[PDB]
Order: structure tokens, then sequence, then C-alpha cells
């Protein structure tokens, strides 16, 4: 089974996105913002990351910053899902070394494919 890390503030969009990752047989370990997960980080390699942009404590832009100063973490496949929309906040994204940018409301079907496009 592949590994997913979930982070997100919201617990209600990490049920959503949890149950639907699961049904297709992943299995997911979450994190309730940016500083949880780069702990969690410290101790596993995830097969993918989802990230949300806004959270409190540290946000997902410092979370991509910090990915890319470390060799361990700097490859590691990052799709941003986030509430955000415009072109500055997908370079943003981007540039700091997201994969894929998604926007909310979720598109479960959308979101399950880009997902399998980057494990399967
Ligand atoms: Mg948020």
């Amino acid at each position: 089974s592949k590994k997913v890390l979930l982070v997100d503030d919201s617990a209600v969009l990490r049920k959503i996105v949890s149950f639907n990752l699961k049904k297709e047989g992943y299995e997911v370990i979450e994190a309730e913002n940016g500083q949880i997960a780069l702990e969690k980080l410290s101790e596993f390699t995830p097969d993918l990351i989802v990230l949300d942009i806004m959270m409190p404590v540290m946000d997902g832009f410092t979370v991509l910053k910090k990915l890319q100063e470390k060799e361990e973490w700097k490859r590691i496949p990052v799709i941003v899902l986030t509430a955000k929309g415009g072109e500055e906040d997908e370079s943003l994204a981007l540039s700091l070394g997201a994969r894929k940018v998604m926007r909310k409301p979720f598109s479960p079907s959308q979101f399950i494919e880009e997902v399998k496009h980057l494990l399967n």
C-alpha cells in the first residue's frame, strides 16, 4: 500500500480526503499543521504529501520551503490542495517545489485521478 501524509488544519477536510484515499487502498497519516507535518516527516518518507496552504503555526508555503532544504525531503511529490485560487498562489507553490496545485471545494474524482497519476 502507498502511504500518504495528509496535511490540513481542517479535521472535516481530513476526514473527507482520508476516506477517499483509503477507498483506493492507500494508507493515510495526518498532520493538522506544517510543524506537525515536519515532525512526522523526520520519522518516515511518505509516497505523497497532500498539502494545505492556510494553516496556523506553519503554513504550506513554509512547509514547501523546508522540504526543499533537506536531501531526505526534496524529492517527495506534493499536491497542494487549497481554498485559495489565483496565479500567484499557483506560481509560488510550484516555485517552492509543489507538483500539482488543486482547488477546494475538492472534487474527489479529479483529486483521486491526480493522486493516481503520481503514485501508480
Ligand atoms: Mg487550512
